[PDB]
């Protein structure tokens, strides 16, 4: 994925174990939470590179299958929409965990069976005040609440 070298202003404080998902306070690990100035925190993989004719490190927002973590995200996003996680949701393109980081996930934009998070979809609804648009496959449960209060 997108890679960026560590800058001296980065204050890396959180590492996550790839398979187990254990979070620990540390400055250094294979998967670390990186917050580039202004940007959302992201879990990034340390990768070996050649840069300016020398061996080095960089950090890349690479895909990570979080199934073995055995814990759910607080939000997910895919196909240009970000939604709260509701139990029953499928894995989307990225997952946000409550300690505070996005993970590049292994899913897509199918939120439930036959229900896609699609900006050009046919159903508008909300989850906890957050607006979303769904595309439904051809009864069908709508996994969200009406916009009317
Ligand atoms: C999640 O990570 C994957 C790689 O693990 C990213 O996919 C690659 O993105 C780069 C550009 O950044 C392309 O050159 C590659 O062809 C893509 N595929 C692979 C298999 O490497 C993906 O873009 C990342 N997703 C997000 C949302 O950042
Ligand atoms: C992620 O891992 C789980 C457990 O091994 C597996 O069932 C699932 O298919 C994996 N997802 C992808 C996209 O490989
Ligand atoms: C979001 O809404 C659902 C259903 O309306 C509810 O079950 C859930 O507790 C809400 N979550 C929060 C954080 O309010």
């Amino acid at each position: 994925g997108s890679c960026h070298i560590r800058q001296d202003y980065y204050n890396i404080q959180l590492v996550v174990e790839e398979k187990t998902g254990v979070e620990k306070r540390s400055i250094m690990g294979k998967w670390s939470v990186i917050t580039r100035e202004g940007r959302e925190p992201k879990l990034m993989e340390q990768i070996n590179i050649v840069s300016n004719n020398s061996l080095s490190e960089t950090y890349c927002y690479n895909r990570l299958n979080t199934s073995s973590w055995g814990r759910q995200p607080a939000r997910q996003r895919g196909c240009g929409q970000t939604v709260p996680y509701w139990p029953g949701d499928n894995v989307l393109e990225e997952q946000y965990y409550s300690t505070g980081y996005w993970v590049n996930a292994t899913g897509g934009c199918q939120l439930r069976e036959g229900v896609w998070l699609s900006r050009k979809g046919n159903v508008q609804c909300q989850r906890n005040g957050s607006s979303l648009i769904l595309q439904l496959a051809i009864t069908m449960e709508i996994p969200c609440d009406p916009v009317e209060t």
